[PDB]
């Protein structure tokens, strides 16, 4: 399927133990996609002071369309030193590995895979 319904655990930035997916744009997009498939991916909502607490390259989920079954359609965009790889809509948040942190909420998304 080109899209997969996911419910992403929303983590507080200060709880996150593994603060990024790797060391290149291509690796972080790869790892993000693998963790999303494996149900081991969390979401941090981006506010003032969040991104400097996480590791670049960043992987964002961005709204790809204006929401089947409650699930917002999203796609992945990476960012490294202020350059983005991808073009999409509004940021829903930044993806990070999930290693058992307690979430504050869930974000229903339909991921273009």
């Amino acid at each position: 399927k080109t899209h997969v319904q996911l419910s992403l655990p929303v983590l507080q930035v200060r709880d996150v133990l593994v603060r990024g997916f790797g060391d290149s744009v291509e690796e972080v997009l790869s790892e993000a996609r693998q963790h999303l498939k494996d149900g081991t991916c969390g979401l941090v909502e981006v506010e003032k002071g969040v991104l400097p607490q996480l590791e670049q390259p960043y992987v964002f989920i961005k709204r790809s369309d204006a929401a089947p079954h409650g699930h917002v359609m999203v796609e992945l965009v990476a960012e490294l030193e202020g350059i983005q790889y991808g073009r999409s809509g509004e940021t829903l948040g930044v993806l990070v590995p999930h290693v058992g942190e307690i979430p504050v909420a869930y974000r229903k998304v339909l991921l273009r895979k």
